[PDB]
């Protein structure tokens, strides 16, 4: 688990799929999902070393877990720790979108951030930490009880 409650993140690079403001906005909103139900606070930084580095990359990208082209694996993230720990990577060969029509960035980022914070997967198809991606209505997006129980048992 992170052994602090103030956690920074940095966006390493941007996908050409979406407007930058939409990337910023999806990432910022995905952190809010988790800071709304825990005592964690997340700050974006623009220089220096962040706890959570957000990367868009294709294929092999230097961490011994290469991506696989369009389809299959969408993204992955490392559990809490220094260095690469916490970092969240998105497969650039996906087509990242603000709504539907590709792979939704916001929803995928919520799921990945859950792993950066120390969460495993849920057996609840309504949970964001469910292992399978589906587009759900963002307007009615809510964490499930199982998400809330898991994050709260790590962080309060
Ligand atoms: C054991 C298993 O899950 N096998 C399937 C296998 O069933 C599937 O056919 C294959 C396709 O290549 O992907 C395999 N797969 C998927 C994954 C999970 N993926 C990663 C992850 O959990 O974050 C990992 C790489 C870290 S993942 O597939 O990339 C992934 C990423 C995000 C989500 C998600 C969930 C809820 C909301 C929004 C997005 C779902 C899946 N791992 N292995
Ligand atoms: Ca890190
Ligand atoms: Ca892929
Ligand atoms: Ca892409
Ligand atoms: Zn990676
Ligand atoms: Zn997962």
């Amino acid at each position: 688990v992170w052994r602090k409650h103030y956690i920074t993140y940095r966006i390493n690079n941007y996908t050409p799929d979406m407007n930058r403001e939409d990337v910023d906005y999806a990432i910022r909103k995905a952190f809010q999902v988790w800071s709304n139900v825990t005592p964690l606070k997340f700050s974006k930084i623009n220089t220096g070393m962040a706890d959570i580095l957000v990367v868009f990359a294709r294929g092999a990208h230097g961490d011994d877990h290469a991506f696989d082209g369009k389809g299959g694996i969408l993204a992955h993230a490392f559990g809490p720790g220094s260095g690469i720990g916490g970092d969240a990577h998105f497969d650039e060969d996906e087509f990242w979108t603000t709504h539907s029509g590709g792979t939704n960035l916001f929803l995928t980022a919520v799921h990945q951030i859950g792993h950066s914070l120390g969460l495993g997967h849920s057996s609840d198809p309504k949970a964001v930490m469910f292992p399978t991606y589906k587009y759900v209505d963002i307007n009615t997006f809510r964490l499930s009880a199982d998400d809330i129980r898991g994050i709260q048992s790590l962080y309060g």
